[PDB]
């Protein structure tokens, strides 16, 4: 309803400052050729849904690179309190030591280029945005606010993504992996209709 | 983020001519105020997720209702192509007997108000979108066609929506009944925060 | 009044998926020069009229192609549901194997371009156009929904028209092969006149 | 399609000067509320085509008036060459005495409004249009100028319209008067399928 | 008021088919390059003053053929109305053998690009036009629809303009072949002035 | 066809102060209503053909008069110079006595009112316009400049337009009082066309 | 607040037919180059103060060229006009002989170029303009209608212009040949104003 | 000519803080009503030819009033600047004591309202307008800036204006106090002409 | 001078949420109607300077207030960032309890309406507004981003609009409490000028 | 909020008369290159405020050009008005001997371009603007017209700017010459807090 984020399409490029391994850099869509990127996006820094949302991608962070897939996390806030937020004790709703890149969106360019800015706050709904290592976005998940995502759905998205890509069939609903793909034509998807009715 | 679907607006209003028990009915968005709705888009009939999704969403219709939810589901086919699709086993690739609605979308109306048209095909996305009882749209999912959605997940996220919406708390990443929630100011959060680190 | 069809000039471009021999194939004007065409639309898959026109022009459909004219049919449903409708025995309302193609109209492109699209509903008016091996519309027939058309009058219409375009005269009111023409000067048609009155 | 004349809408208003019964009169839309009208246009008085198809609509215009239905013929020529050609034998190309109206188009308003103006030489095409006795357009003929209509096929269509306006039922490819027709709905129509394959 | 004719520039160019000689033929503006022309346009052939001024101007169209100066008339009507127009005899309102040509205005080209199309008609006004050898209109004559024109005064006038032409002297009010001129300068206009007054 | 000067339409309003007996008068359109008027342009005063157009015109005012019609010249000199011309001889190429108002268009509003300002001049070109008494324009003249117009055919014009609006007959080309007029019907002006041919 | 007069810059561009030794001639600014014109426009023809300021103007040209400078008169009126003032005696009105160009603004071309007209009765102001050899403005004059400009001014500011320009000294208020000036800078000019005060 | 000074309206109005006797005091036109005023303008303080024109005009002031006319002198500079000039002596280049009230136009909207503004230096030309007791505009006098006014010129102006209010007359060039006027119409200005040639 | 800040004009309005005395509350410039209000912005939270400039106005509050001043800082981060950073100890660059509102400019607003947003970082420059008890900006004053600002020159300026607005005197440069002030007209004024110098 | 003076962008271009050293001379920003410049506006010449922050910053100016900074001052008062204040003495109120330039902005093009225009008076405000030896603006200060500058606060924001420029370490608030800075990073800044908390 507003933004660049169209599915199919080259997900729209970014550039930012982020937080990695304690320190700044600059991170871009095009260092991820090759690879999948779950970019996530949450309201605020220092607040409820948002830390429990980053922590639990950060845990499960090497689960996704396993997969050749990279998760980035962004907000409104600067690097520098994203560092301070980094810093905080994760008892205390701080995030502690962090296995992904938090993102600063400062100028509001990403949330803006990928339809996330709640305008009347001026912070990012709970956008979330998984791209192939082609750079074509495949997925839209958009939460509000009160309610976090699933980690465990975004990566069986990823797994589901990256299958269809390799094999051509497509997957089920519901699909992880291990459980049966349909081959996409006529007569041979009655392989998999005979099999489940 | 999706055409008119913007949210915590008011969900784009849709009238539409649908079967429902295997006869045709009209169908209006006004028609579920106090519920909540789950709105799956999907692109055509006689293809191969999409009977899966709506077969998955149709058998799990009633913990739905047990909810207060109705799920209904869109595509761009006429409601004549849909009851012939019912009327197919569902061993060849048919729908067979439904528990939930299946709306035509043949104007592309609903399709472009919720802004999930793939123009270049006339057809529908992977578009979920959740709708409280007040109208106020809550959740936008989208996949890519060769992806199916996940049911249990679309449940997940009413529950906690239902959940965030009686009890004024915030619900965390994963959350699931039974798990904690959030008290959604400074102080009253550290005692989610001390507890589960 | 809407759309492109002109009489006399090169007829709307199209390029649409189709069924041909039961299996999908790219159907496009340009395949068809040098030959005259019959395009018709009709409004609906499993519905009603439609497939007794569907029937009776691809029961007819060698008698066009032994004057060196292709019959095509077009509806805005899918090639996955013409193909189901295909399937369908025609006792129960189904089309059974047919002798022309049946275009997907997906997009509504064709609709559209030719004029025929009843805005309201979504599904094309029962548009018939004749169009001549250079490409030029040279008939147009459009019926409201409840009517069927005519299989003898467009096969008329194509000898008629095949039949100026080779010998320059004009053919009168009813004119069906065998009977006189008009050469299309003061002088020469005092022949018909005379003879006729 | 054409100009304002759109299937299933209002016919566009017309009024003009016509000779009836060797006299001028003003002819219009509204004068025929409660019946049918055949309206047919024709590019030229004194030429070749147009002559064979007005002298057949009026050896035949109490078949339609028997109906319900007037029939009306107009091109752009003044009344007054209406009348000459109306008073030149049909042995040397004439109309002879007339059993209906023929309207003058002069100002090229009606050949506009019904999109038959053919703009590169200012005359009509073979148009013709039925509307009903509630003043909606059901049906669109054009020919280009070489190739005559059908009177036939013209009675057929008023007979058809008739047919379905009355009962409510649909007729289907070359139904005539005595032919079965289909009751428009997915269980009824069943009757009409078995029976005819 | 309208169109593109203006005194002193080059006469809007035409192009029509014409009745000469009781046969059909294109005539242009530029085959008359060297030649006066008086164009004159009349409303509607089987009229009443219309035949009068045709045949006026062809009875006398030897003296302005003398002169070197060319006449055309012109309606809207087409040339086969103009030809049975000049196939019906003069005793009964036709214009009999011609000795001018009479162009057919079917477009409303000639019409509009005079300014002399009455519109609420669609007709051409009595308008006439002198046009020099060069090309160039000299003058212009309208009347309203019930008065004629004079045939003696537009040959007066090719004359006068013809003399001007050739002798750069200027034709006082109502002169005549035979009348005196005027020197058109201060000083030597004194001549024509002193002798008559 | 002149600026705003339609024929069958109010004649474009004018007033301007004229010289009238050798004083300054105010000239309005409205002060002529229900009588003829005849407005004549000419370019310049102290030229060459005007004097003679402005002489032969005031010559014969009564004979305009005794018809209810009233001659007004008029040229975008000033009322001053008007005079001073009036003050010049005939001989010496002045007007002498005038019978008729010559108003003054210095403001160019007239000419360019009646579309006949010679722009790369700044002067009118010799337009002569014809009004009823309804104040309704009936006949346009417009002569280049080296050619003065003739005051017997403006004379014949108002006799014929005042023939015409009393008696509802036409006027035949070259038409004089005395001659026969046409009825304009079909049938009734048969007696003229038998009787003159 | 109209035309193109712009003090210092070049004077609008004008060309004439002008009357000049009592015959015709074309004049253009162009022609006065490197020398001072006084320009200077006058209402109308064959009235009051014009005269007298023309005959002014005229008596003293010597006097203008003698320091260089050109002085012609402009109003709207034709050069036939202008010669026939010109051949009127003064005692009556009339100019008489004159020593200076007339130039005829018939176009309203130069009027409107400098911003003279008055527009609601089509005649120049009493507008005077001082260029210089460079043809650029300096002085700008413009009285109402009823009174008169001054010779002796014109004629003092031509010289001070001229003085100036020579000299790059200032004129004060009122200077006249063999006045002190100013020498415009601010320790310079001590010496006028100790001297003066 | 002069931005909105147009002679024969109202002149523009202004409204400024002026010195007045050495006091800072408002100005408006409307305190003018029934009075003549000349306003000029000038171009900086603290100049050259300036203090020579304010200097002249207070010296003349009781001139001028009377005569009934207010002179006001206007720049753009500042009431500070004007006092600070006042009290500079004449001897040092300063205005010494005043008898004319000095407006300031830091706004430059005098200047712009009455177009003497020289855009690229942001300074009044010499720009005089006398406005008469009705506030009409009579006339303009701009100089550019190197040449001072003349007050004599000025007074004779104001006087000439006045006799043509009182007496209806007009002034002839280089009229003063003791000079014959023209009654201004063609019978009774030969009494001016016959007498003065 | 900034986005909307007009000196001499109601400031800006604002409406945010900030964090007083440890808690959240709403903050608008209606509460401060009667007192002074210096709004200082400051790029980011947990940055260099910006602290420094905080706690130095927090230290100084209560100086401004018995001068009836309330003191204000404003940032693009939220009001949990801004909370984060009073809970973070001085000595590790936070700031500490604090004596000030700070506000939460998330939505930009605040510095989009103050015009001191560095659009390619979506920071506030170092912008202070001193804005008096009728809601009136009284000063300006911006830094580029390495230079802090002075608190003792804030309060010099606001005792300085303090003082002017109380005793209608103004203040010379580097005026401070005790210094001598000037009556702003000419002659009162000398008393300050012959004492200071 | 007008104008085009941005922080961090190069200083809006100017070029301006001056006086310098008792003189006339022209001053362009260029002119300064590699030199920082203050550039102070003040409303008006012969004022109050605006002597006593002339005086001051001349006074000072030797302070500023030792640290290779140019003061320059700027009124909408022309050059000679400068330099009569500059000859008044300062026990008058007058600037006596300037150590300064003053630059006229008689166009007011530079208080536009710097956005300090008081549109209502035309007189610039009291905006002092800091430009680097790089032509970027760093610093922006405007007062309301009762109160003076502060010279100590300008040298200090000069003195603190060049010291960033040097060294890329930041100034607290309140730095003076011999202040502590601190580096702007997370970890340097650290010696910084904890020397000074």
């Amino acid at each position: 309803a507003s933004g660049n984020a169209r599915i199919g399409k080259p997900a729209p490029d970014f550039k930012a400052t982020a937080v990695v391994d304690g320190a700044f850099k600059e991170v871009k869509l095009s260092d991820y050729k090759g690879k999948y990127v779950v970019l996530f996006f949450y309201p605020l820094d220092f607040t409820f849904v948002c830390p429990t949302e980053i922590i639990a991608f950060s845990n499960r962070a090497e689960d996704f690179r396993k997969l050749g897939c990279e998760v980035l996390g962004v907000s409104v806030d600067s690097q520098f309190t994203h560092l301070a937020w980094i810093n905080t004790p994760r008892k205390e709703g701080g995030l502690g030591p962090l296995n992904i890149p938090l993102l600063a969106d400062v100028t509001r360019r990403l949330s803006e280029d990928y339809g996330v800015l709640k305008t009347d706050e001026g912070i990012a709904y709970r956008g979330l945005f998984i791209i192939d290592g082609k750079g074509v976005l495949r997925q839209i998940t958009v939460n509000d606010l009160p309610v976090g995502r699933s980690v465990d759905e975004a990566l069986r998205l990823v797994q589901a993504f990256q299958y269809t890509d390799e094999h051509g069939e497509v997957c089920p609903a519901g699909w992880k992996p291990g459980s049966d793909t349909i081959k996409p034509n006529v007569d041979d998807s009655k392989e998999y209709f005979s099999k489940h009715n």
